């Protein structure tokens, strides 16, 4: 596998809420991401962005 800080999927999905400033909200972010093909549409809907 491909490093899980730098990956196409992460530098995409993570590397996007960390440096627009948004985080865990409950410690789901890893959780949430990981079981959605690291997805950023379910992952923003609660990190403070309640409506797409």
């Amino acid at each position: 596998g491909s490093p899980p800080e730098a990956d196409p999927r992460l530098i995409e999905s993570l590397s996007q809420m960390l440096s627009m400033g948004f985080s865990d909200e409950g410690g789901w972010l890893t959780r949430l991401l990981q079981t959605k093909n690291y997805d950023i549409g379910a992952a923003l809907d609660t990190i403070q962005y309640s409506k797409h």
